[PDB]
């Protein structure tokens, strides 16, 4: 709904040509944690509209993208802000967690 679902063609558009801040969740489908913060990313869309987008990349279906951000680990989380990283959270969390790091450096 709310969450924008990556692919290597749509990375520059979605993400590095955006007016605002995005949260990309770089995440595959036997990642375990991966799919434990799914749901935290769907709760976290509601409550911070107007102030940031979610984003997806799948690194298995979509392998280019990952490699230039350096990823190693996944989940990785990176939020941009006009198409530059500001902060960068590897693994899982939780919620409120990931709230404390937004609110932090949505800045």
């Amino acid at each position: 709904d709310k969450i924008i679902h990556l692919t290597d063609d749509s990375f520059d558009t979605d993400v590095l040509k955006a007016d605002g801040a995005i949260l990309v969740d770089f995440w595959a489908e036997w990642c375990g944690p991966c799919k434990m913060i799914a749901p935290i990313l769907d709760e976290i869309a509601d409550e911070y509209q107007g102030k940031l987008t979610v984003a997806k990349l799948n690194i298995d279906q979509n392998p280019g993208t990952a490699p230039k951000y350096g990823i190693r680990g996944i989940p990785t989380l990176l939020l941009f802000k006009n198409g530059d990283v500001a902060a960068t959270k590897v693994g899982a969390l939780s919620k409120g967690q990931l709230k404390e790091f937004l609110d932090a450096n949505l800045a």
